[PDB]
Parts: C-alpha cells; sequence; structure tokens
C-alpha cells in the first residue's frame, strides 16, 4: 500500500489548526482515535508518522529493528549538538560510541568502585543532610536534581559536589532551566516551526546559551584531566575517553575524531540528570498523595532488610512490593511520553503502509504505559498494576518506558539502580509529610512536552529514629 493515513495539512502550518491547544501528546492522541494506531501528522512542513500501542511499537522497534533505529532531530537542542553524543548521534558515529559506552561501563567497577557502590554513597549522603533538615518543610526539586547530577559527576569526573555549593546549584538551575524550555508552549511550537521561528528571539535562544555555558564548564574540567592525565592512575570515565583517544590516536578508524568529547559528556549529563530527578519527585508527589502505598513499602524495607544496613540491589527481588511501586511511579509519570524521536533509514514496510527513506517516527511510549488492555483502569496510580494474586512482581510487554531495541535508553541500568536505591534508602530512615492533604493535591503536569514535570510542592522527612 502506501502512506499511512492522518489530517489534511495546510502548505505552511501542515496540520497546527487540527492541534489540540494544550499540546503536542493531548493532539496526537486525539489524531489516534480518529486515525488508529499508525498516522502521519505534518508538524509545519515535515511529515512524522506516529506509532501508538504496544503491538504497533514493538513491531517497528524489534522486528524491525534497525530500519527504524534511525535517532530523529529535537528542534530545541539540535542547534546546539548536532548529532554529537550518543543520543544525538547516526549511523557508524552512533554504533561506535554506543559499543564503547557499552564496553566501558562493563570494565567499570573492577578497576574502580562499582556504580551501585557510587550511587549508595550517594544516597548516604543524602539521608544524612535530610536528617541535618530536622523535619523542615522543603521543595526536594534541587536535591533530587543534585543526587542525579552526583551519580555522573562520579562516574565521568570521579568526584560529587556538596548539596550547598552555589556554584553547583547555579550549573543545576541552568540544566533545570533548559529543561523546561524545551518542554514549554514555545519548545513545542519550535518543534513544528523551527525553520522559520529560528531567525527571531527566543527560548531556543536561551536554551543554546545554557548548553554553550555548560559545555564551558565541561570543557574546562575535561582540559583540567588532559593536562594532568596520569596513565599509570586513571581517575575517571573521562581519563578512560582520553587514554583510548591517546592509544587510537594514530590511525583514524573507529576514529575518535568523529567525535566530540565534550558534547559526549554533555549528552550524558542531559540524559543521565532530569529524567531520574523528576522521576523521584513524582514519586514522592504520588507518595503524599498515596500515603499507605509509602507505608506498605516502609514495611517490606523493614522486613527485608531492616534499619541498620543499606539498601543494595540483591533486595530488590525480595521486594516484590517495592519494585512493583517503582514500576507503577514511572508507567504513572510518564515522564517521556512520545519518546524520543526515531527516523526510518531506509523504505520501510509497516501494517500495509510505506513509510519512505529518512521520514521521522514518533513512538508514542504514553500509549504503551496507558494500555487498559494490560493496565486495568490505566489513568489511577496504582501498584497493582505490577503485582499477582500471590503478591509476587508481574512484569509486562507493555511496560516500556525506556523504550526498545536498538535505541534502548543506555543508561536503563543505572537508572533503575538509582529509583530503588534512592526510594529505599530514604524510606528506610524517614516518613514522609505535607501540609496539602490528599484531596488537595493535583498530580497533573505542571509541562507536558518532550518530558513531562510534576507541580512544585513541600514534604518533610521526619526521622523514623
Ligand atoms: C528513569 C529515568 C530514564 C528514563 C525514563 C529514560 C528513558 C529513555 C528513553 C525513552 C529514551 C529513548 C529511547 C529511544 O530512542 O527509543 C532514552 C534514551 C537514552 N537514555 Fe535514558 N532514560 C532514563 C534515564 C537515563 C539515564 C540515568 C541515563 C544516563 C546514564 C540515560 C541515557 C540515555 C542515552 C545515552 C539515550 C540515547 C540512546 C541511543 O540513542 O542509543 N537515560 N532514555
Ligand atoms: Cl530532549 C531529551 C532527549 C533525551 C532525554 C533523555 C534520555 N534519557 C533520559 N532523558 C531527555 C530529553
Amino acid at each position: 500500500g502506501k502512506l499511512p493515513p492522518g489530517p489534511r495539512p495546510l502548505p505552511l502550518l501542515g496540520n497546527l489548526l487540527q492541534m489540540d491547544r494544550r499540546g503536542l501528546l493531548k493532539s496526537f492522541l486525539r489524531f489516534r482515535e480518529k486515525y488508529g494506531d499508525v498516522f502521519t501528522v505534518h508538524l509545519g512542513p515535515r511529515p512524522v508518522v506516529m506509532l501508538c500501542g504496544v503491538e504497533a511499537i514493538r513491531e517497528a522497534l524489534v522486528d524491525k529493528a534497525e530500519a527504524f533505529s534511525g535517532r530523529g532531530k529535537i528542534a530545541m537542542v539540535d542547534p546546539f549538538f548536532r548529532g554529537y553524543g550518543v543520543i544525538f548521534a547516526n549511523g557508524n558515529r552512533w554504533k561506535v560510541l554506543r559499543r564503547f559506552s557499552v564496553t566501558t561501563m562493563r570494565d567499570f567497577g573492577m578497576g574502580k568502585r562499582s556504580v551501585e557502590e557510587r550511587i549508595q554513597e550517594e544516597a548516604q549522603c543524602l539521608i544524612e543532610e535530610l536528617r541535618k533538615s530536622k523535619g523542615a518543610l522543603m521543595d526536594p526539586t534541587f536535591l533530587f536534581q543534585s543526587i542525579t547530577a552526583n551519580i555522573i559527576c562520579s562516574i565521568v569526573f570521579g568526584k560529587r559536589f556538596h548539596y550547598q555549593d552555589q556554584e553547583f546549584l547555579k550549573m543545576l538551575n541552568l540544566f533545570y532551566q533548559t529543561f523546561s524550555l524545551i518542554s514549554s508552549v514555545f519548545g513545542q511550537l519550535f518543534e513544528l516551526f523551527s525553520g522559520f521561528l529560528k531567525h527571531f528571539p527566543g527560548a531556543h535562544r536561551q536554551v543554546y546559551k545554557n548548553l554553550q555555558e555548560i559545555n564551558a564548564y565541561i570543557g574546562h574540567s575535561v582540559e583540567k584531566h588532559r593536562e594532568t592525565l596520569d596513565p599509570s592512575a586513571p581517575r575517571d570515565l573521562i581519563d578512560t575517553y582520553l587514554l583510548h583517544m591517546e592509544k587510537e590516536k594514530s590511525n583514524a578508524h573507529s576514529e575518535f575524531s568523529h567525535q566530540n568529547l565534550n558534547l559526549n559528556t554533555l549528552s550524558l549529563f542531559f540524559a543521565g540528570t532530569e529524567t531520574t530527578s523528576t522521576t523521584l519527585r513524582y514519586g514522592f508527589l504520588l507518595m503524599l498523595k498515596y500515603p499507605h502505598v509509602a507505608e506498605r513499602v516502609y514495611r517490606e524495607i523493614e522486613q527485608v532488610i531492616g534499619p541498620h544496613r543499606p539498601p543494595e540491589l540483591h533486595d530488590r527481588a525480595k521486594m516484590p512490593y517495592t519494585e512493583a511501586v517503582i514500576y507503577e511511579i514511572q508507567r504513572f509519570s510518564d515522564l517521556l511520553p512520545m519518546g524520543v524521536p526515531h527516523i526510518v533509514t531506509q523504505h520501510t514496510s509497516f501494517r500495509g503502509y510505506i513509510i519512505p527513506k529518512d521520514t521521522e517516527v514518533f513512538l508514542i511510549l504514553s500509549t504503551a504505559l496507558h494500555d487498559p488492555h494490560y493496565f486495568e483502569k490505566p489513568d489511577a496510580f496504582n501498584p497493582d498494576h505490577f503485582l499477582d494474586a500471590n503478591g509476587a512482581l508481574k512484569k509486562t510487554e507493555a511496560f516500556i518506558p525506556f523504550s526498545l531495541g536498538k535505541r534502548i535508553c543506555l543508561g536503563e541500568g543505572i537508572a533503575r539502580a538509582e529509583l530503588f536505591l534512592f526510594f529505599t534508602t530514604i524510606l528506610q530512615n524517614f516518613s514522609m509529610a505535607s501540609p496539602v492533604a490528599p484531596e488537595d493535591i493535583d498530580l497533573t503536569p505542571q509541562e507536558c512536552g518532550v518530558g513531562k514535570i510534576p507541580p512544585t510542592y513541600q514534604i518533610r522527612f521526619l526521622p523514623r529514629h
């Protein structure tokens, strides 16, 4: 057959006038009700194919894995990155970067303490800071941003920043601000009309400016690593990349020099800090709205781990309720609802249609996470979505918050380690309270574009002992 069906576009405006005024995702879900699971939407001058539903997404990403392996652009950050970094790269640059990441992290920890060990160390510092708050009300956003940023800082730069460090907090604010700009109304409009909006002042310039500033801190630190590189004591990931680059420096293959160390490092921070902290933020808000849930998670911690020894990843298999709660936080929060855009690399048959080479594809991960067949009453938060009658963890093919296939989240393991360890380490040591009654807690994101951002809230952590 040929092109997927969809709304009739105007020449310059595409389908703007058929859009839902509240955003891209709401817009696409409305087209899905009319056109089904595979459809075309013109974003400005650009046709993009949407795949929705568990079956259609798996079919593309696993069954047609290589054709769907291309990375599409995200208009708001592409001017900065320009296809550097594992996230944004394509073809050989991408394959080679991603394989090196994978092999590097398999070797990580034989030489130096493991990623789990670094996450436990950070969780330790967190709970001492929460203790130090002495039950004061706080917006936990900055702390949650700090802990996830510190895990990447520890892997990449071999150091941690203190929670009160002003230069650290300044940098974190620049990221946070960058992510809310990307997902703002303007950021979604840039997604459609970057071709002419780029000529004007606006949030896209502020984003470029923020990224330039961040990449300057990174570059300076990378330069200090080169200047002080000691081959017999490599300190961190940056030292590992440097030493490799020096050894492979002579020959231009799997060439480092079609790479950019600074941009790759920045993209690690970009992917690594925000979704995890936003997941944490959403998860504690959810625990405030459904307090019996946090209470049941504590009972399992008390039973399997106790009050004295630190949570460990080995504990996960013995804590089905807590795993179900974290899966439900991710499923409900739906933090990258349209995932990250793909492109089909060659003309591709798909469910009777033919998708042209180089067409952008959005896989609407949200529609898998909310599929009613898999999740009875999918718009409500309920950990029983991931539990069988016997209370064991019930895994499902619908649960794809990290996506699938060739491009599946590179930090899936790390992200899962952080969520489990931060969640359980905080809850081992503290109960939580807020001044706002559950009925007055609204869980509606304050922004929903590329990323979902939870509303602001206050919380206090009360020591158990
Ligand atoms: C709970 C937190 C996280 C969620 C929900 C998440 C989800 C995702 C999703 C949906 C994608 C797009 C996959 C695709 O293109 O189909 C992605 C990509 C990616 N993620 Fe994450 N992610 C999380 C945390 C992390 C962390 C902590 C890191 C860094 C260690 C990371 C690194 C990356 C990278 C490098 C990519 C690009 C992969 C590629 O293009 O080959 N992510 N993630
Ligand atoms: Cl624009 C954009 C792209 C990728 C991510 C991401 C990947 N993994 C975690 N976050 C976030 C935002």
